[PDB]
């Protein structure tokens, strides 16, 4: 890829996705689209059900990371939560709906999935003031823990910790500590990219292994690299 981490040792290749297993219960998905840019989101195993962050850029790549949770895991896919309106994250929703695979966004996603060119999601997030969301509308979330950390990537984007692991993920909020940049800011608000960068992290203080769209996982420094590229944003 050209933007996006290259395949290493320990990685599947299933079609024309890899995957990637980070932990006993936790995989990482990654999608190519053209030069190609990789995207990433998580498989979780929660006792007898199986649940999901982030589609990938296709109906077609998304069925195929149905495919491999059938052959690789073989249970039942109870969910899925995608981080914001953009098609690394939302471009296979059709996918799960096909399969009749329960969907959430946070509510804002779903508002603006029309404008993006996404199908919106069948569940709506909302969140307290402090950015935790409220439970009441992340039923069954199991070991998903889904903080809405401020406007940055875009104002809808969301993060989700993985309880019982050292996993947070970050989605295309964070970058990892040796980029250049902060991606693609088209639909970016520069102005609180930066607090919403620290809010994550104090959000997951035990995380050490950070997920993100566009890399290969990486340590805590990735959460203040991104902020600290932020700050020269304002
Ligand atoms: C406006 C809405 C966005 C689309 C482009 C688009 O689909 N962009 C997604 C793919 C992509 C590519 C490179 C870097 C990143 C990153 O995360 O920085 C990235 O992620 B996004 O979610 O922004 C064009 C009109
Ligand atoms: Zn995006
Ligand atoms: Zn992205």
């Amino acid at each position: 890829p050209t933007i996006g981490q290259q395949m290493e040792t320990g990685d599947q290749r299933f079609g024309d996705l890899v995957f990637r297993q980070l932990a006993p219960n936790v995989w990482q998905h990654t999608s190519y689209l053209d030069g190609a840019v990789a995207s990433n989101g998580l498989i979780v195993r929660d006792g007898g059900r199986v649940l999901v962050v982030d589609t990938a850029w296709t109906d077609d790549q998304t069925a195929q990371i149905l495919n491999w949770i059938k052959q690789e895991i073989n249970l039942p896919v109870a969910l899925a939560v995608v981080t914001h309106a953009h098609q690394d994250k939302m471009g296979g929703m059709d996918a799960l709906h096909a399969a009749g695979i329960a969907t959430y966004a946070n509510a804002l996603s779903n508002q603006l999935a029309p404008q993006e060119g996404m199908v919106a999601a069948q569940h709506s997030l909302t969140f307290a003031a402090n950015g935790w969301v409220e439970p009441a509308t992340a039923p069954n979330f199991g070991p998903l823990k889904v903080f809405y950390p401020g406007p940055g990537h875009t104002s809808d984007n969301i993060t989700v910790g993985i309880d019982g692991t050292d996993i947070a993920f970050g989605g295309c909020l964070i970058k990892d500590s040796k980029a250049k940049s902060l991606g693609n800011l088209g639909d970016a608000d520069t102005e609180h990219y930066a607090a919403s960068a620290r809010a994550f992290g104090a959000a997951f203080p035990k995380a050490s292994m950070i997920v993100m769209s566009h890399s290969a996982p990486d340590s805590r420094a990735a959460i203040t690299h991104t902020a600290r590229m932020a700050d020269k944003l304002r």
